């Protein structure tokens, strides 16, 4: 029912398979929150002790993980406080490289 285009930069795009930019799609409910986005990604999309223990570490994303919402940061609405809108253009980057 909705579609989100998200652009993995860093190191994140790598786990995914090269994909700079990828589009994502939930059915659920109504007020899908940008928190329920991620956990589509971690739950159908990836499924392996890997690319997700690496992503999420126990119910919460490892600090370090860039996310640009709308041209803007994600801390700055409220994290998981976002209300998601199909049509949106998030952005996630990470700046750690080697080790």
């Amino acid at each position: 029912m909705v579609n989100v285009k998200v652009e993995f930069l860093g190191g994140l795009d790598a786990i995914f398979g090269k994909q700079r930019v990828h589009k994502i799609k939930m059915d659920k409910e109504d007020p899908v929150t940008v928190g329920d986005l991620i956990d589509h990604i971690v739950s159908t999309m990836i499924n392996n002790p890997n690319d997700v223990s690496i992503f999420i570490e126990d119910d919460s994303i490892r600090p370090g993980i860039i996310t640009l919402i709308n041209d803007t940061d994600w801390e700055l609405e409220g994290e998981k406080d976002y209300i998601l809108e199909d049509g949106d253009i998030i952005s996630f980057t990470s700046t750690l490289h080697g080790g």
